[PDB]
């Protein structure tokens, strides 16, 4: 079956100290992927590996109104 090479449940993917790339799926699905992971099939890199802030700045503008109409959510906000 499948298996990870690292059992660590650490937070390395949300370090703004790391450079991330901005991906998209044809349903105008935008996401932020870390260099510590390979680009998931189905998602194309719209913005290459850049400092987390540039990535977020781009994503924040590239909402451009989503295609699929969803009513399922996690939460409208978040803190930490």
């Amino acid at each position: 079956g499948p298996g990870s090479m690292k059992i660590m449940s650490d937070n390395p993917f949300d370090d703004e100290d790391g450079m991330f790339f901005v991906l998209i799926n044809d349903e105008e699905q935008h996401s932020l992927w870390p260099t510590f992971a390979d680009v998931p099939a189905g998602w194309r890199v719209v913005f290459g590996e850049a400092s987390r802030a540039s990535c977020v700045e781009y994503v924040d503008q590239h909402w451009t109104d989503i295609r699929p109409k969803s009513l399922r959510e996690k939460l409208a906000s978040g803190q930490g």
